């Protein structure tokens, strides 16, 4: 699957698109680009919509 990260805080507020394969995968990704970024934090994720987010 094609996961959608929303990051929301500090650096930037977006929508990035990671073919990501995979729920676990998409975590390892998702922790990377954030902390990459600046914004490291708290994780929440929604199956439905595809939806990761890295909150404050």
């Amino acid at each position: 699957m094609q996961y959608k990260l929303i990051l929301n805080g500090k650096t930037l507020k977006g929508e990035t698109t990671t073919e990501a394969v995979d729920a676990a995968t998409a975590e390892k990704v998702f922790k990377q680009y954030a902390n990459d970024n600046g914004v490291d934090g708290e994780w929440t994720y929604d199956d439905a919509t595809k939806t990761f987010t890295v909150t404050e």
